[PDB]
DNA sequence: GTACGCAGTTCGCG
DNA sequence: CGCGAACTGCGA
């Protein structure tokens, strides 16, 4: 099983290292034969003699083109002639590529920003994370001494906890009477013992929760301050801190540093992403938080260090448990994308699609388009029309079916062969024509993306079959993870077409896909109303709710089935409308806001405050209980009484302040805000106290009693002192609970004033 | 990764 | 000094 690749330099030459786990043994394979390269498109072949002479400078050393070769390739499916330019070292390419591109005989250059070790995995056809190999994992976490207004890692690490299958332990340099605590004499001795623990356990994976931006950078700054060779790598190297975007990332050679934080952010939508919140959300068990101030107090007074050590131990333990849950998933993603787990677990959706496409392009001798430069990026900022949203027939409805298309956009892409290499391609004998926008797509050969998308959907169907028949539960689970990742990838192509930084960006493809989608959904709506007497209540992009006014439940279900058989004989190719469910009652608030209940009593909602992080729990729980009284009990009067009891508890300050927390993430640098709201005002006061605030930080605040701007009265919740602070009961009644429920109950004649 | 949509905060204008 | 526009977050 391949775990990772990198390269080192030997006498000026790159040597690829393939880190492997085969039959339980860590192994490094070395490859000295791989040459870095990129491509140049020339105005005339004779010009290669001049291009060959171009030089540049690296670390004082002259950079030259090593060797050149004319190759034939395809660009968007058309033959093209380019020159492959070879170099001695991969660091030669960034040094020289601009001077070559700028040459007057060079039209353009291609595949010039592909990192050498990832180039290697593609060109050799190697796939990471294949095989039945069991990886050894170890989570760890640190606890530190913090003083307000200090510089990063000015204070010592107090505890290092670690956990694996055999349990969890805490190393610390004060005496703590717990059986899982190992006591050492100093911070230095604690770090050194932790190093020895890692070396002795020799894990394949190190699991952290936010180790990329806290724990490893803290350990490095302490190791520097203390003069410790932080030799975590299997080659004896120290952890490598890399800048990645607005943030950092930490790699450990010969291991995989698995930081759960970016994995969870792009996998689960949660109100906050504290370790405690993620743990409870995933396993349903509570984890108590101990705050820095309590840690510092406990360390400085020596009082109650057992609480701190238990917190530290639980940190490592739940980090291990979350690692066990999420690593096999990401490992299947790594295998599907064909790049290392380290890279893939940290990569955005668009980047994941692009690396998969780069590999498929290589396999098909297709030269890759470049990422856009600044000019082209500005060219690509125009938008296009999206999905169809019908204005709902607002109110309460009965006996509702929901019908939707199976993977509408992937089905359109495959059926109509929507791809940049088929778009308006001349000389074909069959075309499909996008409605409204008019773009033509040739059908004479599978387009690059349709062909890949069809293979993905097919393989996903084969995997589900093998799952049902396999007796190995491990294989079945890993197959499950793979088929789920394939589905996600399949559903990512449409958005990637519209992604202005995409190599294979194609606005014409994107808007053809949404144009066909609008046509298919509005055609279906028109047919079910005109030929089957349904009334469509609401529709958004790829499905609709409908009923037959005055018909009983079984008539609506039967007639819906008859309509499906009718309509699906009219839909071409992969398009398929399906019966998604039957709902006894549904309430439609506005576009994108509804709630329905099935015949078993389960309520599902779209777009309602109940799922939003920026609405307080008191409002969300009140909305949930109202929806229960209406859809499940038909008891409007009960729902009204519920809102009144809630507002009465807020008025008497009887609601627990925990239910009053609002969460809103910071989306940009604090400097770039044109307007300041509550969460921005709270972020700025925190940052004014030294607190790191980056895009993606979730501000969790509560609104206190007073007047003026809400922003002026908002404090972070973990500063809420129930004696020094009184929350704004009128705000939570008037701006949170009542708005969330008024838009529902007004359909029955009530206004806000009747709900207090 | 995309477009479409609601709606709460804040501010400024007339 | 009510009303709307800008800004903002997050919801197929």
């Amino acid at each position: 099983m391949i775990l990772d690749t990198d390269y080192i330099t030997e006498d000026g030459k790159p040597v690829i290292r393939i880190f492997k786990k085969e039959n339980g043994e860590f192994k490094i394979e070395y490859d000295r034969t791989f040459e870095p390269y990129f491509y140049a498109l020339l105005k005339d072949d004779s010009a290669i003699e001049e291009v060959k002479k171009i030089t540049a400078e690296r670390h004082g050393t002259v950079v030259t083109v090593k060797r050149v070769e004319k190759v034939q390739k395809k660009f968007l499916g058309r033959p093209v002639e380019v020159w492959k330019l070879y170099f001695t070292h991969p660091q030669d390419v960034p040094a020289i590529r601009d001077k070559i591109r700028e040459h007057p005989a060079v039209i353009d250059i291609y595949e010039y920003d592909i990192p050498f070790a990832k180039r290697y995995l593609i060109d050799k056809g190697l796939v990471p994370m294949e095989g039945d190999e069991e990886l050894k994992m170890l989570a760890f976490a640190i606890a530190t001494l913090y003083h307000e207004g200090e510089e990063f890692a000015e204070g010592p690490i107090l505890m290092i906890s670690y956990a694996d299958e055999e349990g969890a332990r805490v190393i610390t340099w004060k005496n703590v009477d717990l059986p899982y605590v190992d006591v050492v004499s100093t911070e230095r001795e604690m770090i050194k013992r932790f190093l020895r623990v890692v070396k002795e356990k020799d894990p394949d994976v190190l699991i952290t929760y936010n180790g990329d931006n806290f724990d490893f950078a803290y350990l490095k700054k302490r190791c520097e301050k203390l003069g410790i060779n932080f030799a975590l790598g299997r080659d004896g190297s120290e952890p490598k801190i890399q800048r990645m975007g607005d943030r950092f990332a930490v790699e450990v050679k010969g291991r995989i540093h698995f930081d759960l934080y970016p994995v969870i952010r792009r996998t689960i939508n949660l109100p906050t992403y504290t370790l405690e919140a993620v743990y409870e959300a995933v396993f349903g068990q509570p984890k108590e938080k101990v705050y820095a101030e309590e840690i510092t107090t406990a360390w400085e007074t020596g009082e109650n260090l057992e609480r701190v050590a238990r917190y530290s131990m639980e940190d490592a333990k739940v980090t291990y448990e979350l690692g066990k849950e999420f690593l096999p998933m990401e490992a299947q993603l790594s295998r599907l994308i064909g790049q290392s787990l380290w890279d893939v677990s940290r990569s955005s959706t668009g980047n994941l699609v692009e690396w998969f496409l780069l590999r498929k392009a290589y396999e098909r001798n297709e030269l890759a388009p470049n990422k856009p430069d600044e000019k082209e990026l500005a060219r690509r900022r125009q938008s296009y029309e999206g999905g169809y949203v019908k204005e709902p027939e607002r109110g309460l409805w009965e006996n509702i079916v929901y019908l939707d298309f199976r993977s509408l956009y992937p089905s359109i892409i495959i059926t109509h062969n929507v791809s940049p290499d088929t778009l308006n391609r001349e000389g074909c004998k069959e075309y499909d024509v996008a409605p409204q926008v008019g773009h033509r797509f040739c059908k004479d050969f599978p387009g690059f993306i349709p062909s890949l998308l069809g293979d993905l959907l097919e393989e996903r169907q084969k995997i589900k079959k093998k799952m049902k028949a396999t007796i190995d539960p491990i294989e079945r689970k890993l197959l499950d993870y793979r088929q789920r990742r394939i589905k996600i990838l399949a559903s990512s192509y449409y958005g990637y077409y519209g992604y202005a930084r995409a190599r294979w960006y194609c606005k014409e493809c994107a808007e053809s896909v949404t144009a066909w989608g609008r046509e298919y959904i509005t055609m279906t709506i028109k047919e079910i109303e005109e030929k089957y007497g349904f009334k469509v209540i609401y529709s958004d992009t790829d499905g609709f709710f409908a009923t037959i006014p005055g018909a009983d439940a079984e008539t609506v279900k039967k007639k819906a089935m008859e309509f499906l058989k009718y309509i699906n004989a009219k839909l071409p190719g992969a398009l398929e409308l399906e019966y998604e469910g039957f709902y006894k009652r549904g309430f439609f608030v506005t576009k994108k806001k509804y709630a329905v209940i099935d015949e078993e009593g389960k309520i599902t909602t779209g777009g309602l405050e109940i799922v939003r992080r920026d609405w307080s729990e008191i409002a969300k729980e009140t909305q949930a209980r109202v929806l229960e009284a209406l859809l499940k009990d038909g008891d409007v009067e009960k729902a009204v009484r519920i809102v009144k009891e809630v507002t009465e508890k807020l008025s008497k300050y009887e609601v627990p302040p925990e239910k009053l927390v609002i969460h809103e993430q910071i989306t940009r640098d604090l400097k770039d805000y044109k307007a300041t709201g509550p969460h921005v005002a709270v972020a700025k006061r925190l940052a004014a106290r030294g607190v790191k605030i980056r895009p993606g930080t979730v501000i969790s605040y509560i609104v206190l009693k007073g007047s003026g701007r809400i922003g002026d009265r908002a404090i972070p919740f973990d500063e809420f002192d129930p004696a020094k602070h009184k929350y704004d009961a009128e705000y939570y009644i008037e701006n949170q609970v009542l708005p969330a429920v008024e838009r529902i109950l007004r359909a029955f004649g009530y206004r806000k004033e009747d709900l207090r």
